[PDB]
């Protein structure tokens, strides 16, 4: 049966939610912290803003719901609930998404300081465990950074936000964790972009400092190539962008630096893993599954406790539909939702 809904204005927006959700408080569509009286969980409730205003927006709403409904893993943000106050498809215009409330993000944890090697092991282990799962469903995060890695008091981690030009401009953390092939659109990229991001994050946990804090795209590329070396003939061929390939060749060649001299005092196993993650040629980067079996994670690794995902049908991604068609599909997904045990 349909629960009773009550109304409240919070972010100059009217939130209409089931009675079970109490003490709604803004934290950041708009997001509110709340207490789910049915489960006893502290939750985050996200109300999507104008979910069906255009074809692009309607498809994005469907995409986010499909992604969240699929993810069922300890280290990945999943759906506790999804609801609409609408009683029918014709009334349907708002979507609310509910997940676990996490206390902080990784930026709050690092706070300009070094973490202990054990803390780094545990945090990177969980990220990679979550990524193995996400990647196994043929999903790419594409935008991994400390701000979308949420953590509780016990350092337990979940991945958020998986799946404009102005905000990528300049001295900005929005670009610092991006693989060079996507920052400069070198080629058709794949899952390996996420491993680059993990490398950048891991380095920052170890040193307390941004690995590649570029002041712009070009400055960042220079910082990258100084560490990992300029591309060889092999990688150059794979840069399908003739323009990008042409620019790359104009740069003075540089050898790969010694990572042990860059990361002074770090666990030699951490240095080794960083060398395997921060490879310029994406074809040759370590995968999440391979990284989990690396000696650095010896105390956490368990091949029987690192699950993969059920098949994820994303044929909708190459489909062209009307607004009302994406809207109907979204409605079907809301109505059919089954809460976790
Ligand atoms: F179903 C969802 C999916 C993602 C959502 O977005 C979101 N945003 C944020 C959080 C959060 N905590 C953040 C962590 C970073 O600092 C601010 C609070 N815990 N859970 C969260 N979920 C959401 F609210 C509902």
């Amino acid at each position: 049966e349909r629960p009773t809904f009550y109304r409240q204005e919070l972010n100059k927006t009217i939130w209409e939610v089931p009675e079970r959700y109490q003490n709604l408080s803004p934290v950041g569509g708009s997001v509110c912290a709340a207490f789910d009286t049915k489960t006893g969980l502290r939750v985050a409730v996200k109300k999507l803003s104008r979910p069906f205003q255009s074809i692009i927006h309607a498809k994005r709403t469907y995409r986010e719901l499909r992604l969240l409904k699929h993810m069922k893993h300890e280290n990945v943000i999943g759906l506790l609930d999804v609801f609409t106050p609408a009683r029918s498809l014709e009334e349907f215009n708002d979507v609310y998404l509910v997940t676990h409330l996490m206390g902080a993000d990784l930026n709050n944890i690092v706070k300009c300081q070094k973490l202990t090697d054990d803390h780094v092991q545990f945090l990177i282990y969980q990220i990679l465990r979550g990524l193995k799962y996400i990647h196994s469903a043929d999903i790419i995060h594409r935008d991994l950074k400390p701000s979308n890695l949420a953590v509780n008091e016990d350092c337990e981690l979940k991945i958020l936000d998986f799946g404009t030009d102005d905000e990528m401009t300049g001295y900005v953390a929005t670009r610092w964790y991006r693989a060079p092939e996507i920052m400069l659109n070198w080629m058709h990229y794949n899952q390996t972009v996420d491993i680059w991001s993990v490398g950048c994050i891991m380095a920052e946990l170890l040193t307390g400092r941004t690995l590649f804090p570029g002041t712009d795209h070009i400055d960042q590329l220079k910082l990258i190539l100084r560490l990992v070396g300029t591309p060889g003939a092999e990688l150059l061929k794979k840069i399908s962008s003739e323009s990008a390939r042409n620019y790359i060749q104009s740069l003075t060649q540089m050898p790969k630096m010694n990572f042990a001299n860059v990361f002074i005092g770090a666990n030699p196993l951490a240095v080794d893993l960083l060398e395997k993650m921060l490879v310029l040629d994406s074809d040759k980067r370590i995968t999440a599954a391979q990284a989990l079996a690396h000696a650095y994670f010896a105390q956490y690794h368990d091949p029987d406790d690192e699950p993969v995902a059920d098949p994820y049908d994303q044929s909708f991604e190459s489909r062209d539909l009307l607004i009302d068609e994406w809207k109907s599909l979204t409605y079907d997904e809301v109505i059919s939702f089954v809460p976790p045990p």
